[PDB]
């Protein structure tokens, strides 16, 4: 019957249909560059194919990390991009992204001299040459009771790289700065436009357009200096020094790439990670048919994603970004968080497009009267089923009874116990019923705790491989060898600067 | 019947009869009222809805838009059609459709390829109408600006486009005196890009006119620009910013020339596929702003002023929210429905569309079209991130009554009770409508809801006989009013489109 | 029992008491002059009397123009104002209002040269004065909630109310003629709004600025100076204390306020006035107002004088003048098309006794309540909703429109139904009725949202009814008088008989494209920019 509803979790049949699971799936092959979502068991895991996006909605200190940043950081067999703003999912899974997987780590740290640098001005082709620059010019002076001045710094910006151009990839001017006047650079940094032919004619006629600097270039460069202030700190300086990697080769060749960033901590790396992911994201919008080298996947593990603050970049980008094979799973707290006003968060329809390109969505539980509001929509969501009722009646002399059934409503999951499903977890994909299920935890599961042990001599004298470690000292194992630096990634090839 | 506990229920099939939307004999209906498919209720019985009024299909991410709306009608619309196809996908699976079954010309512009198509917005002018187009062109080029570092900036840069354009006109049109004094005719937008440098750089206020030519050019040819003279160089700027986007080869190409007379949009039997991604390159905002402006506006004169455009125009505006700002459809969706002009907007949630103008189309906007879409279709996904939107759309189909059965037994005997009673329950829950899989709700304005399967198009043979018959790599391996094996016809499928053997006419695009 | 409700529908009763309907209804004499809201029947109509207002809730598409404004434009036997964005209104009925009410149409488009013209200025008694004067100034120049620099704004109001003491002791004094004549001063006899904002740049002669022509140094005889009045002298030196130290940014927002002005349409919509708008409750006329504010903002402003100086043109008792017998029913259609008007909040709770009837159609109740940019507030649209006693609400399937029939089902009430449950023994077959009462909407959400051609009329002092659409197309009551009119109509279509309901609309549309149904436009004036 199904009067009060006809709510009910998903039947095995159509988990592998939806090729969640497979029929043998503790010997599952892991050729669908599948992300693991949860757990039916020890190396029964339910994971994630195709293109789809992953959202993750777990409360602080509810195990996403244990239970789903570690795990495919562990297993996942393609090129992976992680938020690591604590530097500890590098730490603990460089080796293995290295010597199971044979894949160069690079490690982008902007607050530390020990980092791999980003140069936006590595992506342009100095020689639609002026459309990168005013994206990027859009990016150095954001969009917003104060108007124009801010436009006026955006065209000091333009024709700033204009004449940095004109300076180098010109014949005539290669002779005009060898005259020794300058110290221009042979490839130009942020900082370097921020301390400075019919379209360089109409580029003059823009050093005399609107007067921006005709008894007002006190008020242009002081907001123009506003903006490129982040580039006088050497830790950024040395961020934006050069360009090791090319982001254009993010699906060709094999690598891991560990962003160690906190925009919260300082709020002055926000456009530095803006732009670091726009040229990240936009360096790949070719179709592996039209470039066959771009066949490898790009998971993008952003842990932490409401810490980034707002990257529009990606409220523009998550429509289109699937077909490519960039394939995010945002990790947010909440979903409050997530849809706040644009300073630290992307507003309420930002959030909102973000959210509905997710089709696949985790469910952590906690009990915490902060999260009631939340859990109690999920517990509206999964919908109701219908139960059998007994009521009893007896006559107080002779003893008979009477045995009545009627029909109720039940929620399929109260708000109360999804609050305390302690390890286990909510799964709802676009197309499926409601699943629950079972954290995907590395540390319980020798399929991943084999390959933590495989790297690292310590662990492979204390443990056994293919056996359960021994949970009471394993943890305390792996920090004591992660000090040693055996599970981190090899880190002499990670540039130190002045 | 009882309605204790309200009266909700699906359209009855006569009145659905009623209003067009099926036959009596559905299985073996004609098409013959320009119906656009929005579902079927089995193997070839469509619904399918006529008259003018416009549809709207509220589809998120994984949930069929193409497959169970877009691909259907590309096979069947007997009309012309409009298709947004920013994924190439449409177009390369339905060209030689619209082309072999149809005879319809199929017409693509993909501004960012060499084998594109060519729009100039300067073959819309009468060569008492060529002031009025001025005029026209002039209000579609400068946007009224409500919060502006100045609107009199706003206000002169308009009357600067018009006086330039009044003067263009002057000079080429005694038009050939002049030609005789210096060493194209047909304007494209980056040679009127160097409408403002001068004859090729004259000055802005000399050369050959005003020196006195304001008789040289008719009155007010060369008038306006001496009483505009207070009421350059910020001005080329801003002019020079405007038509930047045509130094691109692409866009140059694409505004090179016009091969294609939207006037005739309603007279030729033609398809019309447009190739654009505004989310990756963001330059082609405004292009497509006067694309479809010029495209729509040239097609608001009712039959009955010209019963020669005779012919209907179905817009497949798939990934309406991709478009970005189209303030076309915000200033055009109140009217376009009497002119045969019929969009059917395909977007992923109401949030999407009622994002801010720049990357939406704002609150407001986003309300003024959707209370013009008189068919809502609605698919749904079990995504929390939609409850709100299905529970309403639960509590809009309303309550009926159901019985409830109790037993109760006695247990030192073993006879038994049975008592039915009245109960409520919503017709359908929302997370029954979250977890429809291919099943969809359609809201009609003058209907009861209903309910129905989605129209896929690789399931039923209505358009796999299509699509077989057409291409030749298909017609080997499977047969005619045969529903093809679903475990080998999309791969099939896909490797006709790699041949092309399934796509159109590649060779006739310039 | 009325334990679980007692909503129920009024009774034929209560309605004829309300003079909604009669005993022969069919036969009713419409001499009461009636809107009419309903039908429960074709030719049986609902039809308010009195001097009460009407308010249409009208989802898009949902038959507003079939159902309500089309039916009185050929019904209503007394002088009607409509808004006609559309100019489909009064192109259907306009040679019914004519030709069967014997009444003078004029038409008021302010982006078609063939039009009427309305000026604010032909309303003012020159050579009383003052209170006019400053009532039209705080139209043009209205309060601003933003009060971070309201200063200028009233300096600009004190610069509009000067120009036009200057302008009245200029051309409607003795020496000021002489003044004018003998310094060749560019100044027309009545006053329109365009030349009253263009009078910031200076007094034609070229143009010099006001500051020197009047005690400034084009003035070096002060001559100038004392042809003014000294109350507008005293102004003058007032205004030169006020914004004329430091008026660099008063004559901004002066001219501004003028801007709309600079078009050509408006202005010659301006130029000069066609009809009095004191005379709107005299003489039998048909007025048509044909502009769209969400097209173009420069109308926006023209519109709030337009209909301002319409409403308080005719706040006159009939025992004050007995020529003011004529009701003017305002088919306000398409209300919020307007935007903001202020005249209407602050005048639909005094204009009922003046026989100014309006009948205000919008989408939804929450579309009124937008902010003033594209609605009145809530408070405003509170205030307009408070006067209207009769409500007409149509229903759409739209879930848009949800919220908005939720609660309207809540306000129609519960009442108690009778509810059977049944029993039975398994073994004997014996068997048990119960009967028990159980609450039911009177119209539940969906039943209101699938009414169809169904509406529900709402009056102050009466209990909810349902009814018809008062559809014309299908009614001989309306298509008698569509048919009498047009030559071909009447010789396809008999008298008296339903027509052909599928063809009878698109033979109408032929029919008005040839221009039978329209009103004759012949007597619109027209216009040419030179």
């Amino acid at each position: 019957d199904d009067l009060f509803g006809s709510a009910s979790w998903e039947t095995e049949e159509k988990m592998i249909k939806a090729k969640l699971i497979t029929p043998n799936n503790k010997k599952r092959a892991f050729d669908k560059r599948e992300v693991i979502v949860g757990r039916r068991g020890l190396g029964d895991f339910i994971a994630y194919a195709g293109q789809a996006f992953i959202g993750l909605i777990a409360p602080t200190r509810s195990g996403k990390g244990v239970g789903f940043i570690m795990p495919n950081m562990i297993n996942y067999p393609q090129n992976i991009v992680v938020f690591d703003p604590k530097a500890d999912t590098m730490e603990t899974c460089g080796k293995i992204r290295e010597k199971r997987f044979n894949q160069k780590v690079f490690i982008y740290e902007p607050f530390s001299l020990k980092t791999h640098r980003f140069n936006p001005f590595a992506y342009v082709d100095f020689g639609d040459f002026s459309t990168q620059i005013f994206g990027l010019a859009k990016l150095v002076f954001p969009e917003r009771k104060d108007p124009f001045f801010s436009n006026q710094a955006r065209n000091l910006f333009v024709i700033n790289c204009n004449i940095y151009r004109d300076l180098m990839w010109t014949k005539k001017g290669l002779e005009f700065v060898k005259r020794k006047k300058i110290i221009m650079p042979e490839t130009p940094t942020m900082f370097f436009i921020g301390s400075m032919s019919p379209a360089t004619r109409n580029m003059w006629n823009s050093f005399k357009t609107m007067g921006g600097a005709r008894e007002t270039y006190s008020s242009v460069q002081g907001v123009y200096t506003s903006a490129f202030a982040p580039y006088n700190n050497a830790m950024i300086r040395n961020f934006t020094s050069a360009n090791d990697f090319d982001f254009r080769r993010l699906r060709i060749d094999e690598v891991s790439i560990g962003v160690i960033a906190n925009p919260k901590e300082s709020t002055i790396v926000g456009p530095i990670l803006e732009l670091f992911f726009n040229v990240m994201i936009y360096s790949n919008l070719i179709l592996p048919i039209h470039d066959p080298q771009c066949k490898r996947s790009c998971l993008m593990l952003m842990d932490e994603f409401t810490l980034c603050g707002y990257l529009e970049t990606f409220v523009k980008a998550v429509g289109i970004m699937a077909e490519y094979n960039m394939r995010p799973a945002f990790v947010f707290q909440s979903k409050a968080q997530l849809e706040n006003d644009p300073p630290l968060g992307y507003g309420r329809n930002g959030a909102k497009t973000i959210l509905d390109n997710l089709s696949l969505n985790m469910y952590y539980g906690i009990n915490n009267d902060n999260y009631y509001e939340h859990f109690e929509k999920l517990s509206k969501v999964l919908g109701k089923y219908t139960r059998q009722d007994v009521s009893r009646s007896i006559d107080d002399n002779t003893g008979k009874t009477n045995t009545s059934i009627s029909n109720k409503e039940r929620f399929l999951m109260t708000p109360d116990e999804l609050m305390t499903m302690g390890d286990e977890l909510i799964i709802l994909e676009n197309t499926l019923k409601p699943i629950k299920c079972h954290k995907a935890l590395y540390y319980d599961d020798p399929f991943f705790t084999d390959e933590l042990i495989k790297v690292s001599p310590s662990l492979s004298k204390k443990y056994k491989l293919g056996k359960v470690p021994n949970q009471a000292t394993f943890y305390d194992d792996l920090q004591a060898a992660k000090t040693r630096g055996e599970l981190s990634y090899d880190k002499s090839l990670v540039p130190v600067g002045s």
